[PDB]
């Protein structure tokens, strides 16, 4: 219901200008089409689609924000193009059988933490016309190795001596919590490894639980203290002007930052080493099981 | 139950070293005394009190954190001095009728947002021995005038043109939300004005709802865009070594930062001007009614 999350999303220029660039630079995708905006929030993506020449835009949001979207759409005189419907996309009555295009910003931290993709996929299976399109269409998840003994000490070792007192028992509560923060790209000590490719046209709900064996190509002899996760978002299908953005630490920071899994036992790596591990994602919410250097830890996102 | 709030509090050096300095530099207050730590969290203040020579420390917390405190107190071999009790201080059974000293860190944003002072005062009225002491004993709240057109534009004007679209209807949701952030002390355009003095020995619950007429002594000709609130914490009673810390923007930042009330209509002020207003605090939670320059706004803290 609250606007704070909407302000954070809207003020992310990488996020919001990627969507704008996609829609405005590929207007043939929207021209005289019926568009569904799943979880439309303030309705900005619905308005971009109307500006690109949409015949009709259905903006669906379950929360109080939809009342603000109703006012925003009237303030921009688009009420003849954009219809707003309050409710879960799984429950609402749409005034059409099918839609030509689905658009959504459904992505969570590490792509899948508190993500809306389940609801986007429900909307796809129920409402997308034969030969229609869903955007963004292609997503990847990547891991990269990190060396940051100081950040590791600030989070873990800290608990050994707190103003003269032992609190070492606190570390077992800290290690299993993934950290969302922007990484200094100087602390990256491997090439990235892709662990997941999603095409929204063909992926099912069951595909979003997955396991990947990975190889981190180590680029610096150092103490590996953490594995960082991030994701890349692609607008491809039928585009003359393809759009991509990365939430990786080598790219301009976004509100998604990067997801960091601290190692209980940091371990030394060598430039040239092929560091092999296994990662598994499970839902209910989201957990990430990591095996590396012959130990295993499951992480969750608070 | 969660450790994140405990880590934030413990990593605030101003907060935690003020309490440490108070207890270690005034050990006569603790020497062979019975001490009650209201909402003890990880039990750090209970351990400082045992180190200063407390005969017995009762640490009370309602949340899961108390189980970690039990382990922490054993890890530092203080289980013969510190007894930990899980539950609301309003409900738990204490193994004593009375205590000599009550200590607590109960303070919220703007002192009173999501504060524990109600529970500290219940503990005082029920458990403090005749002639005992409560720490910290003295609190003040202050207001100061702010000029920051750029921050005001980032929060308010922003909504007028969002990637070509009007969202001006969003401003009425934004203005009533107080912002918690660290202020550039360069943006302060008045002397502070005190609006509230609390002595924990004598204040009742009813005193924490209050009204104050105030005068801001303007020190710079500028556009007044906001009023900032903060608080000062005093350890006085029976101290040889008095301790104070301020959460004001002229002082080292704390986890409490400063509370900022944006003006809907910024207005020009002159150096030398005595700017008069009225502030009122109400509970349930907390709201702050501000009258200044012939308009009134009620603010809450999200
Ligand atoms: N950028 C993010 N992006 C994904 C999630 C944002 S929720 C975005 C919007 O979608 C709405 N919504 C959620 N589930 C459904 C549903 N089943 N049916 C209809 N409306 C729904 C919700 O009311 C909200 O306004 N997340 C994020 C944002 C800030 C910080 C961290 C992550
Ligand atoms: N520094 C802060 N300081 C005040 C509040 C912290 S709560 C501090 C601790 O007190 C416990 N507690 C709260 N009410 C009661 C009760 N009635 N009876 C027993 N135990 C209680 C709570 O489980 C928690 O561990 N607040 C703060 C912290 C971080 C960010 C912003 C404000």
């Amino acid at each position: 219901g609250h606007y704070g999350i909407h302000e954070e999303m809207l003020k992310d220029k990488i996020r919001t200008e990627s969507y704008r660039d996609f829609i405005y630079q590929n207007p043939h995708i929207f021209k005289d089409k019926v568009v569904l905006d799943v979880g439309c929030g303030t309705g900005i993506l619905s308005m971009f689609a109307a500006k690109a020449g949409a015949k009709k835009v259905l903006g669906v949001d379950q929360s109080e924000i939809l009342y603000q979207a109703m006012d925003i759409i009237r303030l921009n005189k688009l009420e003849d193009t954009i219809t707003l419907i309050k409710g879960k996309i799984e429950e609402v009555h749409l005034p059409v059988e099918k839609v030509d295009v689905i658009i959504s910003e459904w992505m969570g931290y590490f792509l899948l933490f508190e993500s809306m993709l389940d609801s986007v996929l429900y909307a796809k299976n129920k409402y997308l016309a034969k030969g229609g399109s869903v955007y963004p269409d292609i997503c990847t998840i990547s891991l990269v190795a990190v060396s940051d003994v100081n950040k590791h000490a600030d989070r873990i070792a800290f608990w050994d001596d707190v103003y003269g007192f032992k609190m070492s028992c606190m570390k077992k509560a800290v290690i299993p919590e993934a950290v969302v923060e922007v990484l200094d790209p100087k602390t990256l000590i491997s090439e990235p490894c892709g662990i997941k490719h999603i095409d929204c046209h063909t992926t099912s709900i069951s595909d979003l639980e997955f396991s990947s064996d990975f190889t981190l190509k180590i680029t610096r002899t150092s103490m590996c203290t953490a594995i960082a996760g991030y994701f890349d978002i692609y607008f491809e299908k039928n585009c003359h002007n393809r759009v991509v953005f990365s939430t990786g630490p080598q790219s301009t920071k976004t509100h998604w930052k990067q997801t960091v899994f601290l190692l209980e036992k940091p371990f030394s790596v060598k430039a040239g080493e092929a560091l092999k591990g296994k990662v598994t994602v499970h839902k209910n919410s989201l957990t990430v099981t990591l095996t590396l250097n012959n130990s295993t830890q499951t992480y969750g996102l608070q």
